[PDB]
């Protein structure tokens, strides 16, 4: 399973590389970070999980460039979220950035891919990280819905 | 490339043998089979290609076993759309026993993964193969409206 994750991830990695318009390697590349979790992460009180949320200025850096997205930053964000897998507020700058680009279909897969994950795993979008910021903000959720 | 295609495949292959239910390894497959593919076979007279219909004892035996599909019938007809990539009445017959066998969302997948393919070359919905049979189904046409 470790090493099937990683197979799967360098093919996402091929298939992205060679047509970054092309939905289909974003969506394995969910797959493969995600697949392998089929239990939501334990908590505590207020259902603060015991996991580190994203550096707020890591996350902000990202945020100042959408100005004027590129590739660079998308491979960021993107690499970002196969590292932090319930970073969800990834997921919705990773599809602006794709429909700034002019990606409409990738930016679109990228909202269904993780519809499909928390229709999976409902109980993930009312779990939050060490510090109490959610996995699933009420913009991120509204998105997703939209 | 060949080798390119033939990783997707494997890859697909298994994604879908683990979880006959999941979505992205057959839209993987689809991407395997129809990537390369940026023209339209050439024609003649009557937009007949010079590409060999489905053997139509092949597509009575599928057809007479939805009756009771299984996983069995499912792989064949899987792996004739690979064999013939313009037999799109195939993808109609997948998604048939994907939905008889209760799984919607690959139904939904395969739908769209054939209309996808038709958007980005829609001169394909006009072609024939030798016998004049056409790539493109009216019921197949009405399933992908449907």
């Amino acid at each position: 399973d470790r090493a099937w994750r990683q197979t799967q991830l360098k093919v996402a990695e091929l298939l992205i590389e060679r047509q970054p318009e092309v939905a289909v390697g974003y969506r394995l590349r969910r797959h493969a970070v995600w697949a392998g979790i089929t239990a939501v992460p334990m908590s505590g009180a207020g259902n603060k999980t015991p996991l580190a949320p994203m550096s707020a200025d890591m996350v902000d850096e990202y945020r100042a460039a959408m100005n004027a997205p590129d590739q660079g930053l998308w491979q960021r964000i993107e690499q970002s979220l196969t590292l932090a897998p319930y970073w969800f507020e990834g997921h919705r700058l990773s599809a602006e950035v794709a429909e700034k680009l002019g990606f409409g279909a990738v930016a679109q897969a990228i909202a269904e891919e993780l519809g499909t994950f928390l229709q999976r795993l409902p109980a993930l979008r009312e779990l939050a990280f060490s510090d109490g910021s959610p996995f699933l903000s009420p913009e991120c959720s509204r998105w997703l819905l939209e």
